[PDB]
């Protein structure tokens, strides 16, 4: 609980930065008028729709890799990689939002962040495995000696 | 284990939720004939569809809130908040299937409990690094008076 | 921190598969021509991309439940399925990429591999709760007997 509480704090900031997300196409619905079970209309409802959307399918792979890594890494590194993540997601809405064409440098920048975390949390986890499983791999070089 | 297992119970509760809401969509799938690429169809098809697709796209904010909130602030109070997420969602979901004004009500209704779940993880998470906080700006105003 | 890190690993492998999805349909976009504020064009597009969708859909359900199954009943037996599952998984991605016809077998499978994890997660969790339960049950109709 003490070696966790940074991601918690990050996740919990990703979690408001989601609802602010779908507040804003809640918005964009009435600004638009586009009923709900529509999922589509204007370009400029489609593009900050589909920004959320875009956004939400990769929450979860933010917060399964934030915490990995966090946990088997480093959580001070992991915490700032979420920072870096969750602003970046923030002006990929907002890029898109405007123009389908000023979403890609923030969704770079976001998935700069993202590939990060990934290989924190590979790193953690072959400092984990790594040893445990040379030591076993040695072992049997040793039967063979006695 | 003992300190999250209503935590984990909820979670499981939520994931069988959301296969209820998936299997729905195959069953209306079949009901109003819409293949498998296809996304559009009858009203019928599109509000079932579009439930589940905001249902399960919620989820992780639930997931994420649910557990740091049992975590820092209250298992039980979290479990009880997951559950009352839980049945407004099924409403929600049902609701909507009938008609797009009918999932309204509902919808506030999870929102609230999401809301006050991500309340309660926000106070946990205050109440964790505020005290250590306090201390040290204490021991800031303290180097001045000594 | 180490009766999780074969969850772990299956999580951020998992993580790593949605990353390969998200860039067939980042692909599938350029070879089709379809531009980012559309979420429909030629059948061979539509197929990747609601892969995909369908495919992060059910990720949170697959992570959700891996956890809770590895925690509460077996953390070997969980990440089995877990691999099992996600394997399915790119199958069902590949099969529903050439046809709508294709998706159905892996998509089985990998519903069957995502039930035993909700079954295993389910005994767990009964293991946990259900012997006191029983006991205070039998304390009730005893209290009756006496
Ligand atoms: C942290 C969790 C919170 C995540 C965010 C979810 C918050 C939920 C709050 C619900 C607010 C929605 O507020 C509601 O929006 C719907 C569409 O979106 C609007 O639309 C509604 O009224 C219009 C009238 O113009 C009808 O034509 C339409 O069929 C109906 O759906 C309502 O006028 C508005 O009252
Ligand atoms: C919603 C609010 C979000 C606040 C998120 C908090 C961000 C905190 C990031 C910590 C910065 C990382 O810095 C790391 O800190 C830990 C703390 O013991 C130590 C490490 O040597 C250091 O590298
Ligand atoms: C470099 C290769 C050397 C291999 C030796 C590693 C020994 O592996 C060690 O196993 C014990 C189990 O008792 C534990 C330690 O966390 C692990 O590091
Ligand atoms: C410990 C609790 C376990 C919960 C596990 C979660 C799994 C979810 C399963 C719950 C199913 C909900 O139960 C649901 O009730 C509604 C009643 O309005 C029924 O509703 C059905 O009949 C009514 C007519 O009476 C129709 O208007 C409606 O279109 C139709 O779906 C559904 O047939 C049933 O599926
Ligand atoms: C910094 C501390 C973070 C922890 C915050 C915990 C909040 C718990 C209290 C729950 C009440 C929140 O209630 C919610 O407030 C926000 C205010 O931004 C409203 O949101 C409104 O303002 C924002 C401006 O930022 C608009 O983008 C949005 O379109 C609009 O609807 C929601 O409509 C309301 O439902
Ligand atoms: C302006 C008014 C604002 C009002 C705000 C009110 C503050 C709300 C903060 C409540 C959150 C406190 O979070 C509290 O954390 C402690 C951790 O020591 C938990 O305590 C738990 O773990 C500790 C170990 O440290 C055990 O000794 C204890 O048996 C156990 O219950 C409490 O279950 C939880 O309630
Ligand atoms: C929680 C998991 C939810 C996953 C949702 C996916 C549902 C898949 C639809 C199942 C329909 C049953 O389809 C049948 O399955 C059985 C056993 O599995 C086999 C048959 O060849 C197949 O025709
Ligand atoms: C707490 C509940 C846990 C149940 C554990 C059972 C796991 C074994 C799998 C069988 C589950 C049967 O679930 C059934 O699936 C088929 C095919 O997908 C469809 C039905 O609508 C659904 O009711
Ligand atoms: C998958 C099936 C799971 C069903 C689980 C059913 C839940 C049963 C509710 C048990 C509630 C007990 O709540 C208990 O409260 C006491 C208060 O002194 C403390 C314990 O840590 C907590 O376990
Ligand atoms: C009853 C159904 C059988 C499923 C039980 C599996 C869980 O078995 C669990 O093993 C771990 C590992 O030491 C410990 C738990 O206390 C125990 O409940
Ligand atoms: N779901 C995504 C998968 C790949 C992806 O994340 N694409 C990026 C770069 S093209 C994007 O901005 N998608 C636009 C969108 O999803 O609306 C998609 O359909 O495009
Ligand atoms: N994805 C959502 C984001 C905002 C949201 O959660 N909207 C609520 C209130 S308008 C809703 O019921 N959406 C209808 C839907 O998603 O089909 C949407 O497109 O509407
Ligand atoms: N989101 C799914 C919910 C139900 C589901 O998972 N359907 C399976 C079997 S029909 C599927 O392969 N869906 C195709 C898709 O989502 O593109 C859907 O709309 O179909």
């Amino acid at each position: 609980k003490d070696e966790v509480a940074l991601l918690a704090a990050v996740t919990l900031l990703g979690v408001l930065l989601q609802a602010y997300f779908s507040l804003q196409v809640i918005s964009a619905r009435r600004a638009f008028r586009v009923s709900p079970p529509l999922t589509t209309g204007p370009p400029e409802f489609e593009r900050v729709y589909r920004a959320q959307v875009n956004c939400s399918e990769y929450f979860p792979l933010f917060l399964a890799t934030l915490w990995v890594a966090g946990i088997f890494f480093h959580e001070g590194a992991a915490a700032l990689c979420g920072l870096v993540y969750l602003f970046a997601r923030l002006r990929y809405f907002q890029g898109y939002a405007r123009s389908a064409q000023l979403r890609l440098a923030p969704l770079y920048a976001s998935a700069r962040a993202l590939w990060l975390l990934v290989a924190l949390a590979a790193l953690g986890l072959l400092a984990h495995f790594l040893p445990a499983a040379l030591r076993a791999a040695l072992l049997g070089r040793l039967r063979t000696l006695l």
